[PDB]
């Protein structure tokens, strides 16, 4: 029954935010809906894989606070294997390279890649992190979808390929879905494009030894039986003194405030006493979250890196299920692994077949690209559709379909009466992933203490010292990827000289 | 406890069904969530307005269900006024007409503006009522949305403006919110832009008289205590013999099937046990509806008569709170008004003022408009907010952003185990309607009879006579409407 705080969900941000109240000396319980803590993470052990995750799992340089919270919970990281040659494979074909970006040799092809991402880049330092619908342009911006602003920009089908799958793989959606500047936004608060794309000095660079739900079942085990497994919440009633909060199999707790650490969306699940206002009651209807399959397939070794190939591929067109993967091999070398993600409309067609029929479909696509009949013989496959999972909604993220970000988007994190909002969701860095899930669990989790006149209004945001393990390089340019002119910038070069 | 059927919400949709698995002899429970039943139909009834809709409404030719229903159960239609001019406010002055669309003078906005109206009937020649995911172009239609469609049709900003309030007014949604294909559907399935627009011999023809509200009030008079008020379903458990459905308020029923009659999105609201399958998972966190306020100024008497104007004002701009009104004067003659609706960015823009505030800015604009200072001096105001609304979500009705309907449409209506699904977005005519709302009750009650073995399967899907009260003419076009060229034709000839 009763305590300080209720959280509503136990996935990293609901148990960042309970481990934070907790050291503060409150009384905290968090319900969560599933048998497991750990929401859109979730590692697998068996014998067969030792353990896998099945969700979130990588993660890197500028994410200060998820390492951090990870290491005082005493995980370690590994570096994602990047050795050897990245692939890009477009139109059947297969091009070994190096470094983040496949290059580009054809002239006018190279200006119109080095314009595509100079400009996102561009775009993204004119909208606030904390504040995306006060960029100068917003409403121009947020009226487009992302298909749109790729139509304009690219003046290859190439860089219009390459960036289609860009969208695609950051955040699991078509490009025709999204608003241009909600994706805007997005890639700017993880740092910009080079530092979203990136294994090495970037997103994927690293994973926890042991897997990312550590981190949830590691906080379930400092709180104790403050974490209440299948509970999910019904219903939340602010009309008395102490707020309400009831769960399917019948409970009640009472609260002087609540942190709701579930996707926006999912509040739909709850029915709201008063009634949710009007801006946060449509709000909820308007943000779904993407559709992917995780799929891990198997090996006997890393065959792969024989022939001088890191495990990662770019590969481009309709009839690949996958269009991503890293190396999933262990850090010791074993339980050889190649992930790949089915991404938006292919996790929703693909997902009518069986898993021998998905593994069979993959294994086919990896013995063309590596160019190698040892992908034909896998030992085991694990794989995830995230879709199905009532208490997800999907994978990785909320994404914000077009207008909807600046007619509702300042509502997100904003309290209603003593429901306070946490989730990746609501962060302002790296919102969308682990570190973001941190982020907004701890801020929320300090509103309180603010409200409770425990600390200052100037400590409800805070920032996070660089991590030592994990250092960042800045993200640089050269000069000519500076000044060389676009497509249509040569164009009017061209017409100037003529002229 | 125990029935046959058990059907979560009491609008119009799931009062249909209730009635007509009832008269079949089944046992059924009626849980509502609300105080009242209605839904998205609601009457107010107070001595300053002797009755008002502030829902649904308006019904009109070919709608021949609600027509039905609505005459079985002892209700009476009367006619929206539009017997004097219609206006016109283009960049602030009025302009009368006669007929269903605002005249064009100049050449080439006039073809402009004519090619828009032709070609979105066109598109919805392609697009099937029961399947609109099965268009030959589906795809590329879904992938653009209408603010893409407009700014590649409309070559003149006349035409753009009047084809953006044209989809404000018919979806509460703005251009760049919603689905090329779903919207063009949308129209499509009403019967077309003509039908969808007119109030004489269209979707706004007539109203009932004492209120909309009174079909689903009189269908819970019919069921006597088969209706449960304030049960809003939480949980949906099909894993045993009988499907068990429980309430907010602790209690239990089990029943054989159940009829879903709720808008989709807000399914959300119900934990499923065993979970729901993927697609109708994600299907109904797509699905949000759109944002409207619908408000009505009461006057003395109906002035804008005096001067030759039915009270019909369709306002273009940015400025204006209200793009579109009506007379809602009583048949009697009586308690005058004026019906408008803030529609879609205005909704959310304009609900931070007060009552207060919103009846001065709507009373100054109708001045301007009407051109009487009689607009200043309103005897009475009411309104209601729908976006507020926790179980609506919105109104009038669910619509389809880019990408959603060709992806997830054919999930809307397929069973779920013994769960079958009503309510108004599943309806193939008038969908968004009271009229879809009856098709969509009375079909899943029938799925349901099919499955008990009580009826054959191509009784399912039933026609409707035409009513008597309230016949159809057809809809007809000129020979210069159908064959003058497009902007852009007329440039291929030059
Ligand atoms: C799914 C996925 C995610 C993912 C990704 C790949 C996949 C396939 N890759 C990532 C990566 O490599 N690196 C990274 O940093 N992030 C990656 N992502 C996203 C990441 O997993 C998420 O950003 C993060 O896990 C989100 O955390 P958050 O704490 O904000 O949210 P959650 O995990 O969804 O947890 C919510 C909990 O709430 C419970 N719930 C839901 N409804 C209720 C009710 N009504 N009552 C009680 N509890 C409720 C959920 O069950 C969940 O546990
Ligand atoms: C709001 C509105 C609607 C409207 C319109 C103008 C406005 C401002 N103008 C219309 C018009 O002139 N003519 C017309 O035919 N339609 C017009 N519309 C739309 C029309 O009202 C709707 O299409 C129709 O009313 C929809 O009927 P339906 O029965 O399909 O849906 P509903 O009214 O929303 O009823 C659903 C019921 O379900 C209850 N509910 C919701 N969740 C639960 C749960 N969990 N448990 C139990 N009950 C639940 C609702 O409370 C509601 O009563
Ligand atoms: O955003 C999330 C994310 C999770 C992930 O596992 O891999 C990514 C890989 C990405 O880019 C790989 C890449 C390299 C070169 C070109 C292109 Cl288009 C993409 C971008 C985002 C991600
Ligand atoms: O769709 C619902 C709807 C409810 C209504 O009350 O009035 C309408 C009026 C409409 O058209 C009026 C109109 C006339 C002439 C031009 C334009 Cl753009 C609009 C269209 C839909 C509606």
């Amino acid at each position: 029954n009763k305590c300080d705080v209720v959280v509503v969900g136990g996935g990293i941000s609901g148990m960042a935010a309970a481990k934070l109240l907790h050291d503060s000396g409150l009384n905290v319980v968090v319900l969560e809906a599933r048998d497991r803590v750990g929401g859109r993470t979730y590692t697998l052990r068996n014998q067969k894989v030792k353990y896998v995750d099945l969700g979130g799992s990588y993660v890197g340089p500028t994410q200060n606070r998820i390492l951090r919270l990870a290491k005082e919970l005493g995980l370690e990281t590994y570096k994602v294997n990047e050795v050897e040659r990245l692939i890009h494979h477009v139109k059947g074909k297969s091009y070994p390279f190096r470094g983040p970006f496949p290059p580009v040799w054809n002239p006018i092809t190279y200006l119109d890649h080095n314009n595509f991402w100079r400009t996102m880049d561009d775009m993204g330092r004119e909208i606030p992190s904390d504040a995306p619908w006060k960029a100068p342009l917003a409403e121009e911006w947020d009226n487009m979808t992302m298909k749109e602003l790729l139509d304009k920009l690219c003046w290859t089908e190439s860089a219009k390929q390459l960036a289609t799958l860009f969208v695609n793989l950051c955040v699991t959606a078509e490009t025709h879905e999204v608003s241009a500047l909600w994706f805007l936004w997005y890639v700017k608060q993880c740092g910009g494009t080079t530092r979203i794309i990136s294994t090495t000095n970037g997103g994927q660079e690293r994973k926890f030894v042991g897997g990312s739900g550590q981190v949830s079942e590691r906080i379930m085990d400092l709180l104790g039986d403050r974490v209440k497994l299948e509970r999910p919440v019904i219903y939340i009633d602010q009309t008395r003194e102490n707020v309400l909060v009831e769960t399917l199999n019948h409970e009640m707790y009472e609260a002087k405030y609540v942190i709701s650490a579930i996707p926006p969306t999912l509040g739909m699940k709850i029915h709201f006493n008063p009634p949710l206002p009007m801006m946060r009651n449509q709000m909820i209807t308007r943000v779904p979250l993407g559709s992917v399959i995780k799929c891990i397939v198997y090996y006997k070794e890393p065959f792969w890196r024989k022939k001088d190939y890191c495990g990662t591929m770019i590969i481009d067109g309709e009839e690949a299920p996958v269009a991503y993967t890293l190396d999933d091999t262990k850090p010791e070398g074993n339980y050889a692994a190649i992930m790949g993600f089915i991404l938006a409309h292919k996790a929703r067609k693909l997902a009518r077949l069986t898993k021998e029929e998905r593994l069979k479909k993959l294994c086919e696509l990896y013995a063309k690209v590596l160019g190698s009949l040892e992908a034909l013989e896998p030992v085991h496959y694990e794989e995830k559709n995230w879709c199905e999972e009532q208490y997800s909604g999907g994978c990785y993220t909320t994404y914000f379909p077009p207008g909807i970000l600046t007619q509702y988007g300042r509502v997100l994190r904003q309290p209603v009466d003593r429901i306070y909002f946490a989730g990746t969701e609501t962060a302002t860095h790296w919102s969308g992933y682990m570190e973001g899930a941190v982020e907004a669990g701890e801020r929320a989790a300090r509103e309180i203490l603010h409200a409770m006149g425990k600390i200052p209004e100037d400590e409800i945001w805070q920032s996070e010292p660089e991590s030592v393990d994990v250092p960042a390089q800045p993200i640089t340019t050269t000069f000519l990827e500076r000044h060389l002119p676009s497509v249509p910038g040569l164009l009017r070069l061209i017409g100037l000289t003529t002229i």
